[PDB]
DNA sequence: TTTTTTTTTTTTTCTAATGCGAGCACTGCTAGCAGTGCTCGCATTAGATTT
């Protein structure tokens, strides 16, 4: 290993730099990655500049994504600045500068990376093999369109389920009841296998033979046991044996048991007095016979159907589950990495890792001391050869905690094995003088900590940025490490979990206390800072532990938070209350559904108030009334509003933050409404919200946006989080209250050491049960590391004699398991003394050991808070006046009061009395009428009708052929009807003459109020004595319409427009009389002269030298089913404007 | 194609380990008996991660 320099690292083939926690691992991306920008270091450098975007960096989480980019961006940019100045104040930037050729193109690179900087790529691996295939599909062999899907344990449950269908139910009743005892049902079995059915298929130890079914291996067993049976019948009744007092007398009437037990194969199970005849049993207490030691080859292996059902069950739903989302396209996680190294894999995998060498050549891959098999195969295949592609592995393996998550040691050693030059970083500068060696120290106690011999420890040394840093704690600094050591001879878990996570808290309000008074200080050299709540963190082991640990440390006043939470909402108490008021907002008609909606501690309501609330029965009209409006807020304003005065009226809002606590419950509230909206939009009803919600308070599930949001941000907080989302982040002082605690495995899962392959023995033999407790171990040993090296100044961690066996007094003590006992202990078993007097043996002026005192004083002291007056803002103007821009439709609208308009007529009469080729069978709505217009729209008025054409639309229109020969027919009457006065025939129009479908906007700049102008509509029209005067509120603004139809005949214009509509009518209900009644029914009145004022002010535009009198030639209104052949004028109808009500009506508009 | 009623509660783990208690065989010490060494069985107690 030599020692690395990272200007000096050549960037070339692949290269491996490792080194211990806090040493700049990633702080040293920033560096190579700006290096590769600019294509420097000489001889060392790589052959050609690159682009941000050819430049791959993978990262283990989300959030260090974002970090790492943020510091790239900020360093390209600081070290263009520099590039400018050509001078800097910090020395890595200061060599950069001295390396570099010209500086002014350099800094020109820079400013285009600087752009580049928001394609600029950095992923994690599950990030990247997302991108990749959908880059790259065709190689891939992917679809364009990936539907990911986050929940596969449905898909998956699912699938067991369907095994356990097709390989269970045909099972026989005597096989069945084997499969019964090992597993209830599906629901368990999958809680078995669940960690194997995820990432890469294990390797299985001597699995099973393929074409092994379950009556196979049951005869099997059946037989084996059997032959023990007959035998035993056989040699029964006689005492051979030598007596022995010990071997108790009695012991023969275990004999009677056992030709008793043999009667029928139907047990799984053999008795336990058959551990009294296995010679090497008795003979420790007389060879006897053959089938006496035969007992002995019986109980030797555990007789089961386990094995064989875990080996087709894991195959098989591994499969089925790929197929079912292969069927509806989806991915995930795991299945995205696996795709694409079965992608790779594959024959024409090779084309698409071509591609992929020409998109990044060069990879850093950080945090790779967590690396999978997949992983290993894919980077490797990739970049393992072809020349002018670099890759850099950046990890320590001291750190790899992730196995559970399918990661792996080994491989990593593979890597490690394969890569031919290493690189080592000497400093640690995360952390104090001191903190260094009492860390140095703890590991060095042993010889080969890590108990693997590809891990050995290297001392480390501080840098000179940290040798001044200190914390101090009532005057005289604290000793960088202090091991809190519990008092007592055994301690089981939960002793030890109350106790020291309850020290813990005792100790963090002291820290607390003595920091609002500013004796306690963070200090770098002179410089301080008082320990707010937030410095501190606490890193607990699971979820369990860490509300084991808030419990107790809320108790002392003490607000914290736990940053690993994946609890949802829904599974509060406050959803339950919002489901409550909701559903009773809903129906308040129902006296128990709103009563209960009262009672919730959300309307903090007392037993009085409710007692009272049901006498009186004014007050519960009351309330009845206000959410009765309440339900109109509902259904017109959407659901948050409601909720919004639901809190104004009843103060809710304020009377919680005035509750002690209560905070938390209103940023639950508040959050839980924010999503109602979200789910409130797509969902129309307002009742099918109500079934939302409830469906979601039955299932949380694990989803990211329904997650609880932090409670409050305003003070400080314990940030109380689990080791492994501590990795790659900084803790100024840490505790590890729980750090004792072990685990051991009773799971048997290893990996071979000779081709340190994952190997899942299912059965329990003791060998590979060790095989793996020794990794258990070792991990928990890196678990150990990464949590101390997390603090800066100061980490406490907790000691205790904890006993996992049962006994009471024996001088065991486990804590050799623990992964810090052993080290305390150098791996040698002890009494609780000696654990005592080896903690002080090494305790010199860095680890410090005081006893686990409990104690109580006071929660904590706020000494509360003084703010000020305030008062918010009110606007004077209007918000804004009146401003729109409307069509005609804009003006009927509705009437509130009196008169209602509406273009149907209210009254009606019944009829007591009792071809389909008819126009009023015509289907209704906007829908067919729109369909009729679009007709005419492009519809040739000089060509007759053909009926193919016919067809063809009704075939757009999904209109049958019910109509074709219905409609061709009538449209010619249509186009052949003669028209006002003149007797104009549609057919006759030349597409030179015509103008379909105008849209235009006529401004209207004074308010437009309705009685200053329905009178001038009245005074010069004989049409609007009808009805009241017509109602709109005022409006100024732009008005929209399409004249359907603009011709002009004669150098004389027309305006033509369609209607349809009339469902009950065929026949003459269309006359002179009734046409201008239904014109005064639906108000087309104001409608055409409003036209007209439109075409008027167009034609005077257009036309030089227009008059309205000469040009014009009134208007037209047909209506399409009004058209018949047996009567010319019924469905047409004509009017002019009076040219004297224009004249007025224009001006009005003007001004 | 017509129409009437009525209000609420229930359950909850399994496996394993020890500690002791009861009963017995032997063996040594002063043929029987007391003790010890022993051994099994019944109840009680404890613990069940990590994105
Ligand atoms: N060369 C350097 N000069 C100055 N400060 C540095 C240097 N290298 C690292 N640091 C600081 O030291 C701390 C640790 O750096 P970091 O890059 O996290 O190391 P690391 O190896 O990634 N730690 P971890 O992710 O836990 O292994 C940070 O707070 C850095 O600012
Ligand atoms: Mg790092």
């Amino acid at each position: 290993a030599e020692t690395l320099d990272p200007l000096r690292l050549p960037l070339q083939g692949e290269r491996l730099i490792e080194a211990s926690a806090g040493t700049g691992k990633t702080f040293t991306i920033a560096a190579l990655y700006l290096r590769l920008l600019l294509g420097l270091g000489g001889s060392a450098a790589f052959p050609r500049p690159l682009t941000v975007e050819e430049l791959l960096v993978v990262t283990f989480t989300e959030a260090a994504t974002a970090e790492l980019r943020g510091r790239i961006r900020s360093n390209i940019h600081e070290l263009r600045i520099a590039c400018l100045r050509e001078t800097t104040d910090n020395p890595l930037y200061e060599r950069l500068l001295e390396e570099i050729d010209d500086k002014a193109q350099a800094a020109q690179w820079l400013l285009l990376a600087e752009r580049q900087m928001d394609e600029a790529a950095v992923f994690t691996i599950h990030g990247f093999c997302q991108r990749m295939l959908n880059l790259n599909a065709f190689e891939s062999g992917m679809l364009f369109e990936q539907q990911l899907i986050e929940d596969e344990s449905l898909l998956r449950y699912q699938a067991c389920a369907d095994f356990w269908r097709r390989h269970c139910y045909p099972l026989p009743r005597e096989i069945a009841q084997v499969v019964f005892e090992t597993w209830k049902g599906p629901q368990a079995l999958l809680r078995d296998i669940n960690r194997y059915l995820q990432g890469e298929a294990p390797v299985i130890k001597a699995p099973p033979p393929d074409d092994e079914t379950l009556a196979s291996r049951h005869a099997q067993i059946v037989a084996r046991i059997d032959t023990v049976k007959q035998q035993w019948r056989d040699a029964v009744g006689e005492l051979d044996a030598l007596i022995e007092s010990s071997g108790i007398d009695r012991r023969k009437f275990n004999r009677s048991n056992q030709a008793k037990w043999i009667d029928k194969i139907s047990a799984w199970a053999e008795e336990e007095t058959n551990s009294y005849q296995l010679p090497e049993s008795l003979e420790k207490f007389t060879p006897r016979h053959p089938l006496f030691e035969a007992i002995d080859q019986l109980l030797a292996e555990p007789l089961s159907i386990r094995d064989l059902v875990i080996t087709r069950a894991l195959a098989e739903i591994r499969e089925t589950v790929a197929r079912e989302k292969r069927r509806r396209g989806e991915l995930g996680f795991d299945d995205m990495l696996s795709r694409l190294d079965s992608a790779l894999r594959s024959e024409s995998g090779e084309v698409l890792a071509a591609a992929i060498r020409t998109r990044f050549p060069v990879a850093m891959i950080d945090e790779f001391q967590d690396t999978d098999p997949q992983q290993y195969r894919i980077f490797r295949r990739i970049w393992h050869h072809q020349p002018e592609t670099a890759l850099l592995l950046i990890g320590d393996p001291k750190q790899a905690i992730y196995a559970f998550r399918g990661a792996d040691i080994f491989t990593y050693m593979k890597a490690r094995s394969e890569v031919h030059a290493h690189y080592t970083l000497d400093t640690n500068w995360r952390s104090a003088p001191g903190m260094v060696n009492s860390v140095n120290k703890l590991f060095s106690q042993t010889d080969d900590a890590f108990m693997f011999r590809e891990i050995p420890f290297i001392p480390v040394k501080s840098a000179g940025k940290n040798q001044a840093l200190r914390f101090v704690f009532k005057g005289e600094t604290q000793p960088a490490m202090k091991m809190w050591l519990m008092e007592g001879e055994s301690c089981g878990v939960g002793d030890y979990q109350s106790t020291m996570a309850q020290v813990c808290a005792a100790q963090i309000r002291d820290w607390l206390q003595a920091g609002q008074r500013g004796e306690a200080l963070l200090m770098n050299g002179d410089d301080a800072r008082p320990v707010r709540a937030s410095d501190i963190s606490v890193l607990v082991r699971s979820r369990q532990e860490a509300a084991q640990v808030r419990d107790a440390l809320t108790l002392l006043e003490i607000p914290s938070v736990y940053l690993s939470n994946r609890d949802s909402v829904f599974e509060t108490l406050e959803a339950q209350e919002m489901l409550w008021l909701l559903q009773a907002v809903m129906t308040p008609e129902r006296e128990n559904t709103l009563r209960s909606a009262l009672a919730t501690s959300m309307m903090g309501l007392n037993a009085l108030d409710i007692e009272t609330l049901n006498n009186d029965e004014h007050a519960w009209d009351v309330v009845v009334e206000e959410f009765d409006g309440y339900r109109q807020i509902w259904r017109k304003r959407g659901v948050m509003p409601m909720l919004r005065a639901l809190m104004s009226a009843r103060n809710i809002a304020e009377n919680l933050l005035a509750t002690a606590g209560g905070e938390r419950r209103l940023t639950d509230i508040l959050h839980i409404s924010e999503l109602l909206q979200e789910a409130g939009t797509q969902l129309e009803s307002e009742h099918a919200l109500v079934r939302w919600l409830s469906q979601h308070i039955l299932e949380p599930d694990s989803n990211a946006s329904s997650q609880q949001m932090r409670l409050e941000s305003d003070k400080h907080l314990v940030q109380i989080v689990t080791i492994h989302k501590s990795k790659g982040l900084e803790y100024p002082l840490v505790w590890l209250p729980f750090i004792t605690n072990f685990r051991v495995q009773e799971q048997a899962f290893y990996h071979d050491r000779h081709s340190f392959e994952a190997v899942l023995d299912l059965n329990a033999a003791p060998e590979s049960v060790d095989l793996a407790e020794a990794e258990r171990l070792a991990e928990d040993l890196r678990l150990l590391y990464v949590a101390l090296t997390r603090s800066v100044w100061h980490c406490s961690l907790g000691v205790a004699p904890l006993v996992r066996r049962r006994g009471d007094k024996k001088g065991d003590t486990d804590v050799h398991q623990s992964a810090l006992g052993r080290l305390l202990q150098k791996g040698e078993p002890q009494d609780a003394a000696g654990l005592r007097t080896c903690i002080e043996a090494l305790c010199d002026d860095d680890i410090a050991w005081q006893t686990a005192q409990t104690g109580d004083n006071q929660p904590w002291q706020v000494n509360d808070v003084s703010t000020a007056e305030l008062n918010a803002k009110t606007l004077q103007r209007l918000p804004g006046d009146n401003w729109r821009v409307t069509s005609y439709s804009g003006l009927q609208q509705r009437x509130x009061x009196x008169x209602x308009x509406x273009x149907x007529x209210x009254x009606x009469x019944x009829x007591x009395x009792x071809p389909t080729l008819t126009p009023h069978q015509f289907p209704r709505g906007a829908s067919p009428g729109t369909f009729l217009h679009s007709l005419f729209e492009d519809l040739d008025f000089t060509q007759p009708v053909d009926p193919n054409w016919v067809r063809e639309k009704l075939e757009l229109g999904g209109f049958e052929s019910q109509w074709e020969p219905v409609l061709t027919e009538w449209i010619t009457a249509v186009l052949q009807a003669p028209l006002n006065e003149t007797g104009v025939s549609l057919s006759q129009l030349s597409a030179r003459n015509k103008q379909v479908e105008m849209e235009f906007y006529l401004p209207i700049s004074e308010p437009l109020i309705a009685s200053q102008l329905d009178t001038l509509i009245r005074q010069f029209d004989p049409l609007s004595a009808g009805c009241p005067p017509l109602e709109f509120m005022q409006v100024r603004g732009m008005l929209k319409g399409f004249i359907d139809l603009v011709f002009r005949h004669e150098g004389r214009y027309y305006l033509l427009a369609y209607k349809s509509n009339w469902l009950g009518e065929d026949s003459s209900a269309y006359t002179q009389q009734a046409m201008a009644a239904a014109m005064q029914a639906h108000r087309y009145d104001l409608q055409y002269q409003l036209y007209t004022l439109a075409l008027h002010r167009y034609l005077r535009h257009r036309i030089a030298d227009y008059d309205y009198e000469h040009h014009f030639g009134g208007v037209i209104y047909l209506f399409l089913r009004g058209v018949d052949k047996e009567h010319p004028q019924q469905g047409i109808y004509t009017t002019r404007p009076n040219a004297g009500l224009i004249a007025l009506m224009d001006e009005m508009f003007a001004g």
